[PDB]
């Protein structure tokens, strides 16, 4: 375009691409931190003179709507006013193209139209941040060659200049009369009326009114000051001194010229009240209300005599309204009318014909109509497994715990993991007392008898704690001892449990909940308190859905003004109906070419929902919500991220997140191929958001891009459409390549059903990539690859593109200082300053908004969770993260994955939630100049990063990154092994298929593969052993060495752990050690590490070495009462460390009296091609008298019955000898056992009393064998054994009885050992075993 800059009267220049009307313009610059309805916003009257700048950085998503069409009274029928009233605008995205059914033509169409300049590309939060409390910024948008002068519109008479100039009757013939006096009024506030009955006599600003006639009267407006309208000041105060007694309704404007007319002063406000989030207390009531304004004139507090003040703004306390002490007139200084903004008080509407109904009356007259004592609270966390659900981890009791430590209550908390990062705490986060026991119903009575709390959080440990704490409620157990539930009642929440009765519940308020496919689904996270004030904190889209796993953004991009304000009061409506006193969650599917709509669910509990509006926002939701169990109102809780304001209020984002589920993809399409993670991101466009999003996912992804990554090639075949229309593991590039191989946008949204808006934003992104493709190093413009920078682009990206490498790219980059900046989630989009330590990086901006004194200690996090890298590095990062702050050093942590504890602003000094890429952090490491880099503590994605960070600049504290390098690379470690004469089994790096195979027989079959491909020698009936260990200068300084349950096999991280170990051979221990010493000394390690061992016998052979923390770490260490992450955070940073009292290899910890046992939370069948394997995430760790009664334990722990009736048996048909024993035990202990036809003859004819059943494929061919489901649903099965069975015939059957298993929630069996271990510990034995601290 032609560009344009922003100039301020301060001497701010901010340069920009022009898309409204190519002239200059000069007036006041004001902002508004209302984002959604820009349509509406650029046609109040109130912005006549003025440059607004835009907070919501996406701006033209819907275009414009027919800007002449007439409703039936003959305004405009989708605007506010007869035209643009903005004198400019300044945004920092256009989006060109637009995407609305209501929608003619583009936002820079209409703009150019109206003779409107305005500019995007700008920082405005930079400018918002300039503006704000100066009172007055004047300002102008300067082209070359057409200079201005700054002028003040505010000197002239603004009210004069947009007032009707006649009479005008709108409602003709309608009974009630009002005149409503014209100080810029909006349309809106003339359709309530006329609805309402009025004919509306719109008069103007200095219209002698005095001696009408009317029934009521309203003065609304609008821009300017109000000082300079006297004549209807004096006309005001003309009636006022009167014996008339009409209603007086004043809106805004109305406020100020009405508190004038009586005597009050008026005043240029230093810091206006320009957003629709702006909160205000009703005085009389204590009532609070969420509103739209748009003034920079106020009120004096100081009112003259038969005047009160009605409302008070909640954040900055400046007067709201005013009412007469006897009469019926009264004003406000906000806009009920709202048309953009919150419909929420729409009611004054009603009170002002309530007052022309009655002959007199004041407003009071007419307006709508710490409690509960708690000593000692128990909180449910989190839990087991909830039948026909996924599986959660919510640890947002800890939140509760700290909400609850602040108001002095005592607190209780149940988490049966011992290991779990919930109860690794130790400040305000830390429960009063921790009892390790199961979240179900006869151990939650256990602790309520021990305890004797008097209240009970079930809302905040997922589906199973609120299932558990409405089942205590039915069979009167909280009754019967005293126990409140607090925040929304057990009552309230069946009925949004059940989805008859929620049906129900809804149809009383005419709400309602057939195929919703391709309608946009929209959510809401509502906080209401126990004094009905009811707030939307969060909104969230639905990019592309295909059980809650969707692809979302927040805010919500393509909804009109009408649409979102008609579903959040909606939301509010539902929410305060409910009875919810807390959070709640509620979905919506939204028609996506009218204004129906339909309710999908409601969450009354904490959700994965809510734990993403609480970092998408800043909004602490479960603190919030668990301060509202104690009875406390949202006005009387502060807003943790400001510091100066409160938690009534809607948040304002002046950004995008992305969040992106992480699929189970890393073993290598929807059959039992589920989300087990999440990533989100933050962007100032919407490219930016999406792009980083798709990285955060796995480094093989570079961004948007239509490749199949790891070089992969399109199938010769493809038919695309197909691909588009059925869920697969590569949508997102299928998406891509369409787009590219030039289908129609439209096409590409009647497939996937993704909204065009979406689409167009992608297509930006690939054109760019075309744009760079043909330009190079030196060709490249400044400009071009700043928007390149600006829509996502990384460096690696832009080096395909240019032909150079990654380091030459960013080198590049850096010789334009084209560089990102450090940004705030500030909650207010820069309304008020923050001192928030919650960062994002971003491209889109002009300043940082913290300074680079503090010199901290990075720590990298894991990214998003998946299988064999779960929550266990969490407590990692917990651990880490004190000791540094415990050692008084400043941290600086970076993570990407929203489900995590670590990532909490409170307990460390910079949190950049960002990519974990080498870009981006060393962007933050080197913007910050930090003073070192853990990368240690975080699994894989950070370690495999040593080496690069290493060469680019970054201290890495601990172990050099030559020696991991050393260490990970297979032929190096090996030939360092062979030199210490330390035992590995054989193995080749093979290129060629004859290669292979010369191996594979040179050591006898079988064989291991791995991702040019590596061939180990297979050992058979082999233990497998872990060592954690501490390292300093080389020498083992802490050391726990634990079993496996399960054989050595290719399953290794689905492996239960035994510690101390129970079958291994002493001679092998000192073999694990010896070898473990010679490994550490030989790769100079200092901080942690792992090695994995095969044993057999007295053979001890090291399979692999992991340079880092590995996930057992948790489980040693709470196991042997020593934090091995602090002992190793103490290393890497140069503190000493005392080690007379550490596990050593001269002087191990041993526990005697008790032995632990880690197990996966959650397991679930995998299909594959063709055979079924397990998939296992999430921990569980207790402790027993032995590994039998600690086994037992996990198994309640995870949310099972020990299994008492009768199992099933299946087994590959040449596994039977090895398995006869086993089945006999498990029969001598009174199981009855079931198994299909040909297993069942073969154990009774073996003396094994046996039933049998019918295979689930073969049900229909004979109706004499009992099915497997109706024996599982009748309780006559309570456990099912399926071990491997390579018989490709009933591969499909195998995996269809292990899926049966698991949807019914009775525990399933699929290692030998494992069943062994069961069948040993059922002869040896449910309240009895257990435990607590
Ligand atoms: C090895 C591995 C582990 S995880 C992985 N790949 C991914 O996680 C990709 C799969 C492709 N993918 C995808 O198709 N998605 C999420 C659909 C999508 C739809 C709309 C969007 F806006 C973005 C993505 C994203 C993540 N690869
Ligand atoms: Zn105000």
């Amino acid at each position: 375009a032609q560009t344009a800059h922003i100039v301020l009267e301060d001497g701010t220049k901010m340069k920009g691409y022009s898309f409204g009307h190519p002239s200059s313009v000069a007036g006041e610059v004001v902002f508004n931190t209302g984002l959604g309805g820009y349509p509406e916003a650029i046609t109040d009257p109130a912005y006549k003179g003025q440059i607004l700048t835009m907070a919501n950085p996406i701006i033209g998503n819907g275009g414009a709507p027919d800007t002449t069409a007439l409703d039936e009274l003959g305004l405009s029928k989708y605007l506010e006013s007869n035209g643009i009233k903005v004198s400019g605008l300044l945004v920092l995205d256009y989006s060109k193209d637009y995407n609305h059914w209501l929608a003619t033509k583009s936002l820079g169409q209409w703009l150019q139209e109206e003779k409107v300049p305005a500019i995007y590309g700008v920082d405005t939060r930079m400018l918002t941040k300039i503006i704000r409390d100066k009172g007055t910024m004047l300002g102008k948008i300067e082209f070359e060659g057409q200079p201005v002068d700054f002028v003040d519109p505010n000197k002239q008479n603004l009210i004069a200049e947009v007032s009707t100039k006649d009479v005008k009757v709108y409602g003709k013939g309608n009974p009630t009369k009002v005149v409503a006096v014209d100080c810029g009024i909006k349309n809106n506030v003339i359709r309530l009326l006329v609805k309402r009955g009025a004919e509306v006599h719109l008069v103007p600003w200095n219209h002698d009114f005095t001696k009408m006639e009317y029934d009521g009267i309203l003065i609304a407006g609008g821009p300017g000051n109000p000082a300079l309208a006297e004549p209807l000041i004096q006309n005001v105060r003309k009636i006022l001194e009167s014996d008339r007694k009409e209603p007086l309704f004043g809106i805004s404007t109305g406020n100020l010229i009405t508190g004038l007319a009586a005597g009050a002063k008026t005043y240029k406000m230093s810091m206006a009240n320009r957003g629709q989030n702006q909160p205000v207390l009703n005085i009389t009531n204590k009532q609070a209300f969420i509103t739209a304004q748009n003034h920079g004139y106020a009120l004096d507090n100081t009112l003259p005599a038969g005047w009160k003040p009605l409302f008070v703004n909640v954040n900055d306390q400046t007067n709201e309204g005013i009412m007469h002490e006897s009469k019926p007139f009264f004003a406000v200084q906000f806009h009920p009318e709202v048309t953009p903004g919150p419909i929420d008080t729409e009611y004054l509407f009603d009170s002002f014909f309530s007052l022309i109904k009655k002959g007199k009356a004041t407003t009071i007259t007419s307006v709508l109509p710490s409690r509960v004592e708690v000593s000692k609270v128990l909180i449910l966390g989190s839990g087991g497994l909830s039948i026909g659900q996924a599986g959660e981890f919510d640890y947002s009791g800890s939140q509760a715990v700290k909400a609850m430590k602040e108001e002095n209550v005592k607190t209780v908390l149940m988490n049966p993991n011992i290991a779990s990062v919930q109860t690794n705490e130790v400040g305000l986060k830390q429960a009063d007392t921790v009892y390790f026991l199961p979240i179900t119903p006869q151990f939650v009575t256990e602790v309520i008898k021990a305890e004797q709390p008097d209240g009970l959080i079930l809302g905040m440990g997922g589906q199973t704690a609120l299932n558990c704490g409405v089942e205590l409620f039915k069979r009167g157990v909280l009754k019967e001892y005293g126990v409140k539930v607090l925040g929304t009642s057990v009552e309230s929440i069946m009925a949004t449990e059940d989805r008859q009765l929620f049906s129900d519940k809804l149809n009383e308020i005419n709400e309602k909940i057939k195929s919703v496919t391709g309608w946009k689904e929209i959510e809401y996270e509502v906080v209401r308190d126990a004094d009905d004030n009811c707030v939307t904190v969060c909104n969230m889209e639905n990019v592309d859905a295909m059980t809650g796993d969707s692809v979302v953004v927040a805010p919500a991009q393509t909804l009109s003004n009408a649409e979102f304000q008609m579903l959040r009061r909606t939301s509010i409506n539902v929410v305060r109906h409910l009875g919810i006193v807390g959070e709640c969650n509620i979905q919506f599917a939204l028609h996506p070419t009218s204004m129906e709509y339909c309710i999908i669910e409601v969450n009354a509990r904490l959700s994965r929902s809510s734990a993403l509006a609480s970092k998408a926002t800043g909004y602490p939701l479960a603190f919030i919500a668990a301060k509202i169990a104690l009875g406390i109102p949202l006005p009387e809780i502060k807003n943790v991220v400001s510091g100066k304001t409160s938690a009534c209020f809607e948040p304002s984002l002046d950004y995008m997140v992305t969040k992106i589920p992480r699929w189970d993809l890393d073993r290598f399409i929807g059959s039992s191929m589920k989300s087990v993670g999440e990533v989100m991101a933050i962007g100032r466009t919407f490219e930016e958001s999406f792009q980083k999003a798709l990285r955060m996912c796995h480094p093989s992804i570079e961004g948007f891009t239509p490749r199949l990554p790891m070089n992969k090639e399109w199938p010769s075949n493809l038919d695309l459409r197909k691909e588009l229309s059925e869920p697969s593991s590569t949508r997102i590039y299928a998406i891509a390549k369409a787009i590219d191989d030039n289908m129609s946008l439209d096409e590409i949204e009647k497939l996937t059903y993704i909204d065009k808006w979406f689409l167009y934003k992608m297509r930006d992104i690939l054109n760019m990539e075309k744009t760079l493709k043909g330009l190079n190093s030196e060709s490249m413009t400044e400009e071009t690859l700043k928007r390149a920078k600006e829509i996502g682009f990384s460096d690696k990206q832009i080096s395909k593109c240019l032909g150079l490498t990654e380091a030459q790219t960013r080198e590049l980059r850096l010789k334009k200082n084209i560089h990102p900046w450090v940004k705030q989630i500030d909650t207010l989009a820069a309304e008020y300053p923050s001192v928030t330590n919650y960062l994002y990086v971003t491209y889109n901006g002009q300043e940082h908004d913290v300074n680079f004194d503090d010199h901290g200690m990075m720590v990298l996090g894991c990214g998003p969770y998946h299988i064999g890298s779960s929550v266990e590095f969490d407590w990692c990062a917990v651990s880490s993260i004190r000791t540094l702050r415990q050692l008084g050093k400043k941290t600086v942590v970076v993570n990407c994955n929203p489900e995590t504890v670590s990532t909490d602003f409170d307990e460390c000094d910079k949190l950049y939630f960002e990519e974990l890429s080498l870009e981006r952090i060393l962007d933050i490491y080197h913007q910050e100049a930090c003073g070192g880099c853990i990368i240690s503590v975080g699994g894989q994605i950070p370690n495999n990063l040593a080496v690069p960070l290493y060469k680019n600049g970054v201290k890495i504290m601990g172990t050099s990154p030559l020696q991991i390098d050393r260490a990970e690379d297979r032929s190096i470690f090996s030939a360092v092994l062979d030199e210490l004469k330390v035992a590995q089994a054989p193995w080749k790096a093979v290129n060629t298929l004859n290669e292979a195979l010369e191996f594979a027989k040179s050591v006898d079959y079988p064989c291991l593969l791995r991702p040019p491909v590596v061939l180990t020698k297979f050992v058979e009936g082999a233990r497998e052993v872990e060592m954690d260990a501490v390292g300093k200068d080389g020498r083992v300084i802490s050391h726990a060495i634990s079993e496996h349950v399960e054989d050595a096999g290719v399953h290794s991280g689905d492996a239960t752990l035994m510690l101390p170990t129970q079958t291994i051979s002493q001679g092998a221990i000192e073999k694990v050690k010896d070898a473990t010493r010679k490994i550490a000394k030989a790769f100079a390690i200092s901080g942690p590490f792992n090695v994995q061992f095969l044993v057999k016998g007295n053979d001890v052979l090291v399979i692999e070495c992991n340079l880092r923390a590995s996930r057992s770490f948790p489980f040693v260490s709470k196991t042997l009462g020593v934090d091995f992450i602090d002992v190793a955070t103490k290393v890497m940073i140069g503190e000493n460390v005392d080690e007379k009292h550490l596990p050593t290899l001269d002087h191990p910890i041993i526990p005697a009296d008790y032995v632990a046992i880690k197990a996966p939370m959650f397991s679930w069948p995998r299909l594959r091609d063709l055979r079924c394997e397990m998939a296992s995430t999430g921990e569980v760790a207790c402790f027993g008298e032995g590994i039998h009664t600690a086994f037992l334990k996990a198994m309640l722990s995870t949310g099972f019955k020990i299994p008492q009736k009768g199992i099933l048996i299946g087994i590959q048909q040449s596994f039977r000898p090895r398995f006869l024993g086993v089945a006999e035990q498990l029969h001598n202990e009174g199981f009855k056992l079931f198994a299909t036809e040909a297993t069942s003859d073969w154990l009774n004819a073996n003396n094994v009393p046996a039933t049998p059943v019918a295979w689930p494929s073969q049900e229909g061919q004979n109706p004499s064998l009992s099915s497997i489901r109706k024996l599982i649903r009748d309780g006559s099965i309570d456990l099912v054994i399926n071990l491997p069975n390579n018989n490709t015939k009933f591969v499909h059957d195998n995996y269809v009885i292990r899926r049966t298993a698991v949807d019914s929630g009775i525990p399933l069996l699929t290692n030998f050992q494992v069943t062994k271990l069961f069948a040993e510990a059922v002869q040896k034995s449910s309240k009895s075993l257990f435990h607590y601290r």
